[PDB]
């Protein structure tokens, strides 16, 4: 499924994101743009087996299992694939352990480089939320 910025935004609302662990919605929406492109299908393999699924690039060495990444410890106890379907439940409910485990949204190489410290509100602007 590609979400729309605005439509993304409400979505993730809809779901507990906003504030959650004290990230702003915005944090979440620019995050999830630059990581995924609004597109929940998008998959991403790095060099160590490992791959990266869904709007919010969860990896498969710790968060979800996908049947080819051997290091795997299947910390949100969900298969990869779940990740990519055109409802965020997953992800977001998966996202929720990554973002509370220690590192915040820094655990996301992209927020950090492109969203951390910018005015992430300008994501949500124009949104009915």
């Amino acid at each position: 499924k590609v979400f729309g910025r605005c439509e993304l935004a409400a979505a993730m609302k809809r779901h507990g994101l906003d504030n959650y662990r004290g990230y702003s919605l915005g944090n979440w929406v620019c995050a999830a743009k630059f990581e995924s492109n609004f597109n929940t299908q998008a998959t991403n393999r790095n060099t160590d087996g490992s791959t990266d699924y869904g709007i919010l690039q969860i990896n498969s060495r710790w968060w979800c299992n996908d049947g080819r990444t051997p290091g795997s410890r299947n910390l949100c106890n969900i298969p990869c694939s779940a990740l990519l379907s055109s409802d965020i439940t997953a992800s977001v409910n998966c996202a929720k352990k990554i973002v509370s485990d220690g590192n915040g949204m820094n655990a996301w190489v992209a927020w950090r480089n492109r969203c951390k410290g910018t005015d992430v509100q300008a994501w949500i602007r124009g949104c009915r939320l």
